Order: structure tokens, then C-alpha cells, then sequence
């Protein structure tokens, strides 16, 4: 089966100009040409036909950046799904404010516009909505509910790299769109992260948020060997969230071909979707007619265990792990809820405030159902395995539809 | 003259070793053999003959989970020196403490211990000592007020590398060290950042946050490929600030050869002292008996402007480039104080509690002569210029040795 990371003579190119530069950091000086930093930013802000791209140091580091641009702080609620990876809850708390969680779509499993009016308070600033796996959040119902209550929209962009809604890509709908770069996902350097947003002001806010309050030189045309690209501003007090210059190498290699792997993806995603919605007990996930594109960070399909000799996902995943020959990491169940998270426990540091932090009973003693339910009755398929011939996913087909016979 | 950052094919090798594992994560699953990260966090331990060693991002945020592993958090104050690069305060910002400053030494531009007691009150938790340029923080006279007034010592040695203070290595000393691997730095990746300590209960709570919420397996050895080396623990909420392989790859390299570039640096530093302090109105900065090895991150003399025609630093500095050609990133003076620096604002980010942000009168008020009067008579030498060959360093002399005779 293909395996992750994927990388070439290109990728080993990248770095060995890196090398070449001398410049292995923004914060270095300027040794003649443009830095990988601002040659990546350029080519993904064209990607996501977006204004503006910062670069930085994770997905995690991405949404918390963008939060603090945005102004959130103590006294702030942040509207966030249950289901999805525990930083999006976690970024919120980093800026001292609360998150709130909102159910799921049974069908998408990303939030559920209709429970999030409902989840609004004085409190509310903003929403995050995420694009998880292989779907995409309804931005129509979100923008429209975001523009009534003046609340601000955040994309966690991290598992959709080049989705497409009403021919706009994932992170350019929202006022700020943060992404992850982490290993795992369709853009990765190992570790790594990305900000984008349309607004020029914000950009400038971004700029300085990662780079100790600094933003870069009003004309980097006119800089001398040995001269700083960054110079100070001290608009917004800032942290060093950089990313190196063999991240954002490794970064401009990989983005070359991002749109082709991620077009042989779907093309398989939506040859198992036709397969695996023939069978009796299985159901697929409802793609929005508004969605042209659909990067697939993972490929989910549900089943009924009504349906299924009772088996919870862990033994389905098991079963098809042992006829399939795959790694854990390429097929196994979605998260559990973040609320219900051993890693999510936020009481248990004092850097939190004690007024968002709570205890261990107020988030362990949410409920979510659609979100609980998840991981217990849907597969999920990493994108790498999306990248194999069709005649090798018909052996996934064939395995759950002998599963399925088994039953019958 | 020497430039920095330096590599070479070994650096190359090590880099060729994370795309032949193809693990790019410490986050992603074994491969094998060990992460770069964990050969990396060995070999680091055995050089500063510490304990424990978990490799992050950057010295900033190296600083910062020192501080949350402490259990510092809003209502706490962290002492801290005036001269200083801005993260070592605003570090204490992001935990939601209050950093305190107090001024330097006159002879080594490190914390005054004499000045200490009088900061200390009841909400002081822990002080920060940094190891300034080319000096070391008297940890005797710190460790004994910190032992009597119940506090933590965090020592930052993002500019220490390598320095031996009563033969024990800088970080080693106080209850938790950190480290920048910025491209400026000794050791670097361009970017990067290494905590250490010696405290088993610490290593586990650095590592949780620096994983969100996780540590590594009970046994490397028993793992397979495709297991995952990190496990959940949840004994304290982390977010991820994981150091890509690339990184602790290049870091590995870089560490095999800085004890003997230190011996270098500190031979060529120790050439400069002898010479430069015969000159009439150059003073040398004073090194405590303590330390028998001192890593010059920066190599600073200190000049008394009457007897040099009232320049500041910047002109000194400008006529010392010009006559030895080298640029402003390797020549130049001081930083300003953390109080009066441009890029330290506080006040401007709502994410900051109001209580600890204040307001910028309340910052920019603050008085600290000793920190203040640094940058205006002090030159700084970049330590890859302590790299260049004894002939090439006495221009450095006869440069300085002109200018006096310009004005005796
Ligand atoms: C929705 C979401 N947000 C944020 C993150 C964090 O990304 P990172 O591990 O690069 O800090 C992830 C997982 N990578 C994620 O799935
Ligand atoms: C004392 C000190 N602490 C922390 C830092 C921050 O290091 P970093 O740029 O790797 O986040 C620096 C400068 N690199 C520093 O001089």
C-alpha cells in the first residue's frame, strides 16, 4: 500500500538550496534572494486564490494566532464542534477564552449549523468551524448565521488542504483560515502550519503575532546582503512562531503536486462511495452539492452495527486491518469526542484560567451524541491509501462486502 | 571573515537519514529504529550532563512550558533581567504571570543578584536568570535567594551553550533549562528550542506539553513498525510543540562539533580580553571564578564615551565595520532593555490578562540604568566572528586601538 510521507529528488533539491542560502531561518539575514518563507506563502496564497498567506509553526499555533489577530481574549466564548482533533479547543484556551461545543451532522460530521444558534451568548466572538476528514462544514449556514450575531469565523483547514466551496478553497470563506502541516496531512514537512486571510490589516496582525512583533521591510527589492528582512512595527505584541527555511522548502515541493494527489484521491474516494453505498448496512458520507472539490484527509464511511453482528469500529477496523494488511494509522476509528478526550483536560494546568479550565465533571459531563456515536460505528481511511490503483481498493470493497455476507 | 550559519556533508547525511526513515514527525509512527528527536534529547543530556532533555520548537517556547511545568499561571510574578532579549518576559506574559525586571551587573550585564530581594514579594514564584552574550548569571548567589524565599529557577541559555559554572553545565543548574536553537545561536537549525532538567516528575510534564498530553511508550524497543512511539498519559494539558525530525537531525550534527567550536570561540574571546583591556577607556566584561568554561554566543566590551570623543555604540560600531568590513548582524550594539524595546507592547493584545499587560506608560516607565546604559557603550562580536584566525581578530584590536588615538 502507497505509504506516508511521499518525497523526491525535488523535495532533496528544496533543501539542498536551502543549504545553498545560507539562510536557514526569517529571522536571518537577507543572502540575496527571496526567502523560501515568502516564495511559499506566494505560491499558497495563489493556490488558495487568497490575498494573503503567513506561514508558521503548526495547525495548533495557526488557530491561536488567529484568534489573538482577531482580538479574543479573557471573557470570550468561541463556538467549536465536538468532533475533531482536541487543538481546536485547546487553541482557545491558549488565548484565555472558552470554547463551546456544538454537535455534529450525522451525514458530514462537521458542525451542525442548526445547534449553533442555540450554543450563542453575549459572550460569543467567534466560530471554528472544521473541515473534517473529507467533508466540509456548511459555510453558507455558518457565514449566514456568523453575519447576523457579528461573530467572527475561523477555518480549521488542517484535514482540507484544496477543498473547494461555491469555487472558493477551504480557509478563504472565513475571516482567517488556519491549516496544519503536520506529517499526517496532505501538505506536511513533518510539523509546519499556515495562515491565510483576504483582509490586509489582519495580515499585518498575523505578521507580528509570529515573528516578536515584527513584519517584513516595505521593499524587499531594495535589501543588501547582510541586511534584516524583518524590521519592527510593535502594532500587536508578538511570540516567535517561524517556521524554519527547510519546512518552508520542503513546504514549496510538496505544493507542486498537492492539487494532482489530491484529485487522484477523490477520483478513488468517489469509486469506494459508489461501491460501498450498494451495500446493505453501510452508509457513505453526504457530499454538499456545493463542494466542487474535496480534499480527503481521510475517507470515512459509516455502518449500522444493527447490521453488523453488533461490532463496534475498533473490531471492524481490526477485521479489515488482518485481510487487507494495513497499518493502524492508515485504518481505524475517528477521534472520540474532544469533551471525552483523555487528552483534553485542561484543569489540570494552572496557566489556564481557573473560570475556563472548570473541572474534569463540567467536560466530561457534555453530551454529544451525533459526535459520541462516531467513533464507535465509522471506518476512516488515510488519504495515502486513496492514492493506490482502483484494482487494490476493490480489495477494501470486497473485504467489507464479505464482512457484510457474513452477517446476512 | 567566518559567516553563520555553517554546514557540511554531515549535515547533508543527517538529513538524508530522515528521508530514508521517512518519518518527519516524532508524532508520526516508528520506522524502525529511534527518532531523531530521542537521539538528539540523548546526546544533548550527555553533553550538559543532565537528567533529562525534551527537544521544542524555540527558545521562546522553551521558556514558556518551563514555566506552565512549574505551575505558574495568573496571579504569580517571575523576576526577570531588564537586558534581555523580549521573549524571557514575554514568555511569563503568555503563561498569564507578570514578569518582573530588575536590573544587571555593571561587569557582566546578568541579573544583579543584590537587587532581587528587594523585587521579591508574595505572589514571586520563580526567577529567570539569563546567561547574557558571554557571561553566566552568578547561580550561586540566585540559587541561595531562591532556596531561601521558596522559588523556582528557570535559567535561560538560549546564548550559553556549553557554559560551565562550578563545573556544572549551564540549564543543568537551576530546576529547569532552556534553549534556543535560532539561526544566531551556537547550536541551531535555524529554528528550534531544548528544555532540560533534572527532575523525573518535570521530564514527564514536559513532555505532555510539548506532546499535546502525551509521553513516550514504556519501551522503544518493543515496538513494530507502525506503532506509535507517543501514548496518551493526560496527567497535565499540552498543546503541539514537537520539533520536526528535520530539525533535531540537523541539531544532532551541529551538537557533535560545538564543544570544540566553543574552545574556539572562548580561546579568541580570552585573546580579545588581554588585548583589547590595555586600551585606556575599553573595559573587558569580569568573569566569576565559577565559570571554567563560557560559551561567547557574543563577545562584549565596554567603552567609556568620554575618553571616545562621546560617541554611542551605534557610531563606534559603524566605524568599526567600516574599517573591518563585516556586517551589522555580526558587529553591533546591545539590545535595549525588554521595558523600552519597541517590541515589547504587551498592552496591545487582548489575549494577555489586563492585569499583567497594564498599560504602556506602565512599562516604558520603568528605570533600570544599568540595562539602559548597555546599548549606548557597549559593542557586541557575533561568535562566528571569535571562529576567524588570531591575525584576523587583531585587526579587530588595531581598529579599536586607532580610534583611541583618535581621541588621546
Ligand atoms: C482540525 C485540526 N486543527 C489543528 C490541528 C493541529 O495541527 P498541528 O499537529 O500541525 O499543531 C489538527 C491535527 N494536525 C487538526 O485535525
Ligand atoms: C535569552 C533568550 N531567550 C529566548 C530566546 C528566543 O529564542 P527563540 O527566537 O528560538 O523563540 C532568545 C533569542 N533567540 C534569547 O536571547
Amino acid at each position: 500500500w502507497p505509504e506516508w510521507p511521499q518525497h523526491s529528488d525535488r523535495t532533496r533539491r528544496k533543501i539542498e538550496e536551502v543549504f545553498q542560502s545560507n539562510r536557514w531561518a526569517i529571522s536571518g539575514y537577507w543572502t540575496g534572494e527571496e526567502s523560501m518563507e515568502r516564495k511559499f506563502a506566494k505560491a499558497f496564497a495563489d493556490f488558495n486564490g487568497v490575498p494573503y498567506c503567513v506561514p508558521t509553526t503548526s495547525g495548533s499555533t495557526a488557530l491561536m494566532l488567529a484568534l489573538e489577530a482577531l482580538g479574543i481574549g479573557e471573557g470570550d466564548e468561541v463556538i467549536v464542534p465536538s468532533l475533531t482533533w482536541i487543538a481546536t479547543a485547546t487553541a482557545v484556551l491558549n488565548v484565555n477564552a472558552l470554547p463551546v461545543f456544538v454537535d455534529v451532522e450525522a451525514d458530514t460530521y462537521c458542525i451542525d449549523p442548526q445547534l449553533i444558534k442555540s450554543a450563542i451568548t453575549d459572550k460569543t466572538k467567534a466560530i471554528i468551524p472544521v473541515h473534517l476528514f473529507g467533508s466540509m462544514a456548511n459555510m453558507d449556514e455558518i457565514n449566514e448565521i456568523a453575519q447576523e450575531h457579528n461573530l467572527f469565523v475561523i477555518e480549521d483547514c488542517a484535514q482540507s488542504h484544496g477543498s473547494v466551496w461555491n469555487n472558493q478553497r477551504a480557509g478563504t470563506i472565513g475571516d482567517i483560515g488556519a491549516f496544519s502541516c503536520q506529517q499526517g496531512k496532505v501538505l506536511t514537512a513533518g510539523e509546519g502550519g499556515i495562515i491565510v486571510t483576504k483582509n490586509p490589516r489582519l495580515f499585518e496582525l498575523i505578521q507580528q503575532l509570529r515573528a516578536d512583533s515584527r513584519v517584513y521591510c516595505d521593499d524587499s527589492s531594495e535589501l543588501m546582503h547582510g541586511d534584516m528582512q524583518l524590521v519592527k512595527k510593535g502594532d500587536i505584541q508578538g511570540s516567535n512562531y517561524c517556521l524554519s527555511e527547510f519546512q518552508s522548502a520542503i513546504l514549496l515541493d510538496q505544493l507542486q503536486e498537492l492539487d494532482d494527489k489530491n484529485a487522484i484521491r477523490e477520483k478513488n474516494a468517489m469509486f469506494l462511495n459508489d461501491a460501498l453505498s450498494k451495500i446493505d448496512g453501510i452508509k457513505v458520507m453526504k457530499r454538499p452539492p456545493q463542494v466542487s472539490r474535496q480534499t480527503y484527509y481521510g475517507y470515512v464511511f459509516r455502518f449500522d452495527p444493527v447490521k453488523f453482528g453488533g461490532l463496534n469500529a475498533d473490531q471492524f477496523c481490526e477485521i479489515l486491518r488482518e485481510k487487507l494488511n494495513m497499518g493502524t494509522f492508515y485504518l481505524h476509528p475517528p477521534y472520540l469526542p474532544v469533551h471525552k478526550n483523555p487528552l483534553f483536560c485542561p484543569w489540570t494546568k494552572n496557566r489556564y484560567l481557573k473560570s475556563v479550565r472548570k473541572t474534569e465533571a463540567y467536560w466530561r459531563g457534555l453530551h454529544y451524541p451525533v459526535s459520541e456515536r462516531a467513533s464507535g460505528q465509522s471506518i476512516v481511511i488515510h488519504h495515502a491509501i486513496l492514492l493506490a490503483e482502483p484494482s487494490h481498493l476493490s480489495l477494501l470493497v470486497d473485504a467489507v462486502a464479505e464482512l457484510a455476507r457474513k452477517f446476512c
